[PDB]
């Protein structure tokens, strides 16, 4: 019987899965973007080309962006970081949305770039992320893991991670999966850029550029699985996460006042993270079927920063304290899955989802008119917090067998959003043995994004006094645009791969069309009527559809069996473009190349030892500042090639406890963050260099578990 098209997709050439076990022996400090990253076609980047909260470094694929890059846990969606404001530049002060599950309570995670992503509807463009918690067995079974790092340089953060899990049967027709998880991850320190940063001149001199902010975690998870009847199996899940912050002096332009001095070293953020699950799974006569809801409520609670002026994007001083922003997000889904025999054998799989997104922010939509004058249809002050949307999606995909080694899945999803409107996702994949030993696949797709909430509301506003306005030096508006299309992206694959006896050679090339990708408007639709100074009356931008934006590359493997106990597996990335087609700018700063390669040595029953290399190619800035303008100065600064290499082992001493050891970044190669892209008024910017690449780091971890 043919697998579903969701099952067969997985082997699509855009698709890499991490195991538990490659987990346990590349251990990450914390958040799991640190192994996820280097699959490849995937890179760790910020989420906006202006370098804007750029040590908030986050997964990208392909680079589509941060945004495109939607986060699954056990299939369903985490939306968490839409809780925090999306800026003018696509920033948001935000760490992302792989953190929420502990790196060692995880199955697997499935990594999902370009075609075989689209059918995950709205947020897939880039690609998906589907990380998998381990499940109950038959008989009871637990662990406890434990892992801590040791920086070489003490200006590096250090972090310290506990879990454990419990689970195994409850009754005869009851079983339960329990884990829970404290982490640590403490802040790089306040002055590590200082001999580093870009040229800061007068007011702005002695201001730095932060390092990474520290995250503390506590999360909790509990699932009940109830046997009804033989056919049916319902599910109960609840979680809840904490991620507290320590602050090191981050703000958006890399300026300081007393209000930042004050905070080092201390929480000004945190977010909770509700989750509520119910899950139903029969085996039905005819095949079978798969429901869910889910409940996640998120709460960003952080410091007031302002909007514009003085305080824009830094710790408001004369409003001192912290406000909360509430994101409640509800997903149900439906499916059904049909063996047809008669014709050719295929798998028939039609289904449903529903999504709401409720979203109030009481600091978003809180500039005021007075200065730039006021605007027709928009009320200068207290203007309603919330904002929110539905999706409505139906989709059918069948997986045919034509002949042994050769299968064609194509998919149509359709998707109501209750603003934007319908939306029209076709979707075909296909795979071809042309030896025993030789396959040829390809797939092309239209994903679907729809437009944020921020980019979506009227009420929300933002104000530059010039620096900020294209094509202009004079004051502007940016304004929700609550009449946007979609975004779309054709994203294709062509791959063929050789592969016998554990020796695998492959090589992919991959294109997506990226169709109104949304962005800060280039021409003013109106203006505004009053205000004060020369800046009354000022131009009036929209939230805008960019009509053509490309990305283009090549992903390789080479696996090969040097002996027994011995494998090398390389992978390659080339990025052959990334332009926004309208403003002949870069989408997402991407190294040019990226090549992971492992060394396995299993050297005994018991004892495994590893080394890695990854060299990253050369990242170049954007070319044009916010007016439009030829950037110049160390505005163009790139970075040059690197490499960063490791060694580790696990030591098995016994059926219950595994240790591992070793050291990331071994040749001790750093790069500090200079600022952002380009400058400000005192402030240079600083082009590609907008990250802190930490240096040698030691680490031990240990599992107990039965």
């Amino acid at each position: 019987v043919v697998a579903t098209a969701q099952e067969e997709t997985k082997q699509a050439p855009g698709v890499s899965i991490i195991t538990a076990e490659d987990i346990a022996k590349r251990p990450p400090s914390n958040d799991l973007s640190q192994i996820i990253r280097t699959m490849p076609g995937v890179n760790l980047t910020g989420n906006s080309s202006s370098g804007q909260r750029g040590n908030n470094r986050q997964i990208d694929i392909r680079g589509m962006g941060p945004e495109n890059t939607l986060i699954l846990v056990d299939g369903k969606p985490v939306s968490s970081r839409n809780s925090v404001r999306y800026g003018w530049r696509g920033e948001r002060d935000s760490r992302g949305d792989t953190n929420w599950v502990p790196a060692d309570q995880v199955e697997r995670i499935e990594v999902i770039r370009g075609p075989a992503a689209a059918r995950y509807g709205n947020g897939a463009a880039g690609g998906v992320v589907n990380i998998i918690t381990k499940q109950a067995g038959a008989e009871t079974h637990g662990n406890l893991s434990v892992y801590s790092n040791f920086p070489q340089h003490k200006a590096e953060g250090a972090s310290e991670r506990m879990s454990f899990g419990l689970n195994g049967p409850l009754t005869e027709n009851l079983s339960y999966r329990v884990y829970g998880n404290i982490a640590k991850t403490d802040s790089d320190d306040w002055d590590i850029n200082a001999g580093h940063e870009s040229n800061r001149t007068g007011k702005q001199a002695g201001t730095l550029p932060a390092g990474r902010e520290g995250v503390r975690n506590k999360d909790i998870d509990g699932l009940l699985s109830w046997r009804l009847t033989p056919e049916q199996t319902l599910e109960f899940e609840a979680g809840f996460s904490r991620q507290g912050n320590i602050y090191t002096g981050d703000t958006q332009n890399t300026n300081s006042n007393n209000y930042v001095k004050q905070m080092l070293g201390h929480e000004t953020n945190r977010m909770y993270r509700e989750t509520y699950s119910v899950t139903h799974r029969g085996e039905w006569d005819f095949g079978s079927s798969l429901a869910y809801l889910q409940y996640e409520k998120t709460r960003n609670s952080r410091i007031n920063e302002g909007l514009a002026g003085g305080t824009e994007g830094i710790f408001d001083p004369n409003n001192a304290g912290f406000y909360t922003a509430t994101l409640r997000d509800l997903t149900a889904h439906g499916e059904v899955n049909l063996p047809l025999h008669l014709g050719y054998e295929q798998t028939l799989t039609l289904g449903s989802e529903w999504t709401e997104q409720k979203l109030d922010d009481p600091s978003s939509n809180t500039q005021n008119t007075e200065e730039g004058g006021s605007i027709p249809g928009l009320a200068g002050k207290n203007r309603s917090s919330s904002s929110s949307a539905r999706i409505f999606s139906l989709f059918a995909e069948d997986n045919i067998e034509l002949m042994p080694g050769t299968m064609l899945t194509p998919g149509l999803r359709w998707d109501h959003h209750d603003i934007v409107g319908d939306n029209w996702s076709p979707s075909l994949n296909l795979s071809h043995a042309l030896t025993e030993r030789v396959t040829l696949k390809a797939g092309i797709a239209r994903a679907y994004k729809a437009p944020n909430l921020y980019q979506l509301n009227p009420d929300y506003l933002l104000y530059s006094a010039g620096a900020g306005c294209y094509g202009q030096s004079t004051s502007c508006y940016l304004r929700g645009n609550d009449g946007l299309k979609a975004e779309t992206s054709v994203n294709k694959e062509l791959g063929i791969e050789y592969s016998h006896d554990g020796l695998v050679a492959g090589l992919t090339y991959f294109r997506n069309d990226y169709k109104n990708k949304i962005e800060s408007g280039l021409s003013p639709v109106d203006h505004a009527s009053g205000g004060k100074g020369d800046y009354a009356n000022a131009a009036i931008y929209q939230w805008e559809n960019v009509p053509k934006a490309v990305v283009e590359g090549l992903e390789g493997t080479l696996t090969l069996p040097l002996a027994d106990g011995l494998k090398w597996s390389n992978n390659l990335t080339y990025m052959l473009q990334s332009k926004n087609k309208e403003t002949g700018d870069v989408l997402s700063v991407t190294p040019r190349y990226t090549l992971n390669s492992m060394l396995d040595w299993q050297a005994t029953d018991d004892l495994s030892l590893q080394a890695t290399v990854t060299w990253y190619g050369k990242q170049k800035p954007k070319k044009y500042d916010y007016h439009g303008d030829r950037v110049t100065g160390s505005a163009n600064d790139q970075l040059s090639p690197y490499a960063i290499a490791g060694l580790g082992g696990t030591y098995r001493l016994s059926k219950n406890l595994s240790l591992g050891a070793g050291v990331d970044n071994l040749f001790d190669k750093r790069l500090f963050r200079a600022g952002n892209a380009q400058g400000v008024v005192g402030i240079d910017g600083a082009g590609a260099a907008t990250y802190n690449e930490p240096g040698r780091t030691f680490y031990t971890s240990l599992t107990a578990s039965f």
